[PDB]
């Protein structure tokens, strides 16, 4: 079920070098025809045999996978047995570079990203798979501000997590297994993130004392919000990272709470809102 694409060296070029999350090369890449995309490969070496099993493997997922919600996998090149990995580019980048642009997202699309996270984790978790790395580094945007998950390093896991992202029950213990609990906890400070517009923790002195804080309750600020944050956000961001992974909601628990008060608040103005973001980039930049 694979799509193996025909596509030559010549037909393309490198434009740019990326941070890969892990042993992949990620490269932005221009088509002579076809415009930009993303290659992920495998460097020369004495591990290219156990990397390109792995990439194919992750090829295998990304496809199984498929959804307006996941990374799209665009298909595989193969050259004399090593493989790439041909990906859909989503051209605005990941949600944290997105969210510390100069121009501000408004609510209402805030309100929308988180609704499709929601959407592509109840799909993943329907699935059978834990993402075990939900992050924004991993939510990447398009032009037209929708998102998709993607899951740098989880290749380069399977083969063999983030501190601020980490349920609190994974920095007790390195045996401990992830569940879809844990990714739960993951969206809470992605919730906060969304809305703090950086990453949690800034005064934090060291890792050991952000790890035994975290495990005896602290959370990210909530003060430290400085943009309007509904209630239900709020509400629903401290039910999500619970100490107790009984107390969290599953994903469908949450869409149940969160797409009904989308509907009735924010979706109406994320059309309108959505254009001059789109204007706000084009002038303000280009
Ligand atoms: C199905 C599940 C979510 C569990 C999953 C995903 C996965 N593999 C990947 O997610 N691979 C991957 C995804 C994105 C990129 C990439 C990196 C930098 C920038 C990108 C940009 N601008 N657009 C597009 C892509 C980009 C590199 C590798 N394996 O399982
Ligand atoms: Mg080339």
């Amino acid at each position: 079920s694979l799509n193996v694409i025909k596509m030559k060296s010549s037909d393309f070029l490198e434009s740019a070098e990326l941070d890969s999350g892990g042993f992949g090369k990620v490269s932005l890449c221009f088509h002579r025809t076809q415009g930009l995309m993303i290659m992920k490969t495998v460097y020369k070496g004495p591990n290219c045999i156990e990397h390109n099993e792995a990439l194919l493997e992750e090829a295998k997922m990304m496809n199984r996978l498929r959804h307006s919600r996941v990374v799209k996998l665009l298909g595989v090149i193969i050259e004399e047995g090593k493989y790439s990995l041909v990906m859909e580019y989503m051209e605005k980048g990941n949600l944290m570079h997105v969210l510390k642009a100069e121009m501000s997202t408004p609510l209402s699309v805030k309100g929308r990203i988180i609704l499709e996270i929601i959407e592509g984790m109840c799909y993943l978790h329907g699935k059978g798979v834990i993402h075990k790395d939900l992050k924004p580094e991993n939510i990447l945007v398009d032009n037209d501000f929708h998102i998709k998950i993607a899951d740098l390093g989880l290749a380069s896991f399977k083969m063999w997590g983030t501190l601020y992202y980490m349920a609190p029950e994974h920095l007790n213990d390195v045996n401990a297994k992830p569940t879809e609990k844990s990714d739960v906890y993951s969206f809470a400070v992605v919730l906060w993130a969304i809305f703090a517009n950086k990453e949690p923790y800034e005064n934090a002195i060291c890792e050991q004392q952000l790890i035994m804080c975290i495990k005896s309750g602290n959370r990210p600020d909530v003060d430290d919000i400085t943009e309007y944050c509904p209630r239900e956000i709020i509400s629903l961001m401290k039910l999500c990272w619970e100490a107790n992974p009984e107390a969290r909601p599953t994903f469908p628990g949450i869409e149940e709470k969160f797409r009904p008060f989308y509907l009735s608040q924010l979706e109406e103005s994320v059309e309108e809102d959505v254009k001059s973001l789109k204007k706000e980039y084009s002038n303000e930049n280009a």
